């Protein structure tokens, strides 16, 4: 595992993260992460889950994941993780309880469609079965389309019901329900996309996949 602190990168060992995730009640991981706002909220609110979330980039990470690694008065969160990967290539979790992938795009993106199922395995991969999940879609991927959707239509509540959840299922992810997010409802998350998708016209921004991990 790749730790992020500020401009730093620290490898350190499984064994390592086994004694820290030991001393919480569970994990709870964010994919793509992007400026990391985001799981700073969950592991602010969950001081009894370990929160770990992930990007590709690691500069993205910079100031919170430093903020993070600073003293309790200073910002600082004991149940905080960045690491440094891939989906395709997820560091060596297991057990997790929760997963979120908040706006993704690329291919990340073009994974939770579903079209092949190797990365949404991978992700079921780290965590254990009954784990929960949120996909929260930023539908201006279709506004318009944007390469890695292809020819995918932009996902509806009932369509997703209809042509994602099939998907889902052979990946092992069984989707419960799909709605709608309102712009507040988005702006709880704390992602940086807020402030992207402020003066979106549109009614909504954001379609929620939401259900269990189920191998
Ligand atoms: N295959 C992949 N593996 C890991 N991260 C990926 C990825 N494909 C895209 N990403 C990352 O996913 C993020 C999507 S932007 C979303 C960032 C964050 N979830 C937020 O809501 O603010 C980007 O930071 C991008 O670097």
């Amino acid at each position: 595992m790749r730790r992020v602190v500020g401009k730093r990168v620290q490898e350190f060992s499984d064994a390592e993260f086994e004694q820290l995730r030991s001393q919480y009640d569970d994990v709870v991981l964010d994919v793509g992460t992007g400026d990391g706002k985001h799981p700073y909220k969950v592991a602010r609110q969950n001081p009894s889950r370990l929160v770990v979330a992930l990007d590709a980039d690691k500069s993205r990470m910079e100031k919170i994941s430093a903020k993070a690694a600073a003293k309790p008065a200073k910002g600082g969160l004991p149940n905080l993780l960045y690491l440094w990967a891939t989906a395709e290539r997820l560091p060596p979790l297991s057990g997790v309880g929760e997963l979120h992938v908040l706006m993704p795009w690329g291919s990340l993106l073009r994974g939770v469609l579903g079209s092949s199922p190797e990365m949404l395995r991978g992700m079921a991969a780290v965590c254990r079965p009954g784990a929960s999940f949120l996909v929260a879609l930023n539908l201006h991927a279709w506004r318009p389309s944007v390469p890695e959707v292809g020819e995918h239509p932009e996902p509806t509540p009932d369509s997703a019901d209809e042509w994602l959840a099939p998907r889902y299922a052979e990946a092992g992810w069984k989707l419960a329900d799909c709605r709608y997010l309102e712009p507040e409802e988005v702006a709880g998350l704390e992602t940086s996309w807020t402030r992207r998708l402020h003066s979106s016209r549109d009614r909504f921004d954001v379609l929620a996949l939401t259900g269990t991990i189920s191998p």
